[PDB]
């Protein structure tokens, strides 16, 4: 199923996700729906809290052929280093982009779709995406890193997008 | 979560649902998402196959205040009698309505959200909704009861609607 | 403010009202205008749909000293028994009256003007008034209970009345 993606300024985007207790068939359905939603909306990452499911589940695909599914359940950041920034987008802040300070290199531990633990070292685009998605799970958005004026301009542009999408 | 509702002429609307093996937390999550979707779309009934979940699950609320949740899992029709018809709508055939022949009274057995069996005798609006929703589960739409030329009128109306609502 | 009361054969009288989401200051202004309208026209009950406001709000005051106000928001009928009938009037059917079958005794649950829930058992005139007003909210009029010939006659009476009303 394709789930509805929340937009700012929805306050559900600010909730802190709980850890997944057990990777069972219910969790695997959520993971599969989240991929289906992410590809439908043409994103490269999606966190459960964006679809109003407040558990620590992220899906990512940064591949050119869109055939490289990465699942992070209960991710934990072990190490990071360096600093970078790319103009980031977000399905919850549609059509807006802004440079945000990130670590350049990241090492994480997570469970996969089978609930098996794995470690992953990432740099480049992948490292940035993982950090962006992990921020969601604690209720943080990329606009939070920006000045109060930039934050206001972004909120306003999104509220205008959505007015028109809703046209009676 | 709010799920996407399929529209004609999607072929997945014609699939025959499988019975629910076990009413567990996964099924209860589906039921809760289905209610959330139905209220969001302002419908009075929704079948699982309309949100691309091909299991025998129906949610209904025909109440005035929208606070009377009825769940039918693995419904079976035990008895029916009489004949009626109102102008029926459907979230999968947006904004179209047509009078369809139905039984006036219906007696069904089903499992509730806890997986407990129950029997229900219905007439009036409820009886009509139950039959409409049970039709979905075997891949049948209300337009199937109409002449080829009304079916063609309805399919065109809906396609115009969707096309001319789809800006990127 | 005094609102305009719709007359038959206005089709807005046949719309089904939505439940009130939240009893806030806007809803409380509507309630106050509805009372002001009802007293102005000298009625004993008024439903929101009669003034082209399609939410589940009803005001009733049978008192002589216009000082026993009753507000029903999102009413629900819990129990009914018996059968009665008096010659009912309606501000939407100017100057016409007809005996209509009603339940004699009625038990309802509703929200008051503050949005606090309450239960009310009624008989006599109040019970009939409550049923009459609850009908308005699902688009029913008292003339709907009468023969086709009686209905046509009432429609004509009212149209003749409003025809004279407007003069130029
Ligand atoms: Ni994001
Ligand atoms: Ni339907
Ligand atoms: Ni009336």
């Amino acid at each position: 199923s394709v789930l509805q993606v929340l937009h700012i300024p929805d306050e559900r985007l600010r909730k802190v996700a709980k850890p997944v207790e057990e990777v069972n068939a219910e969790i695997q359905r959520i993971v599969d729906d989240m991929f289906e939603t992410m590809y439908a909306e043409e994103g490269i990452g999606l966190a459960a809290t964006q679809v109003d499911i407040h558990q620590r589940i992220i899906v990512i695909d940064v591949s050119e052929n869109r055939d490289e599914r990465l699942v992070l359940i209960n991710p934990e950041l072990l190490e990071k280093s360096g600093e970078t920034g790319i103009e980031e987008g977000c399905l919850s802040i549609p059509e807006q982009r802004a440079l945000v300070p990130r670590a350049e290199k990241v090492k994480i531990r997570a469970l996969d779709r089978d609930g098996k633990p794995f470690e992953l070292e990432a740099d480049g685009l992948l490292a940035i995406c993982i950090q962006h998605e992990m921020d969601h799970l604690v209720g943080k958005l990329f606009m939070d890193y920006l000045s109060p004026l930039k934050q206001q301009r972004i909120r306003q542009k999104v509220e205008k997008l959505d007015r028109l999408k809703a046209r009676a």
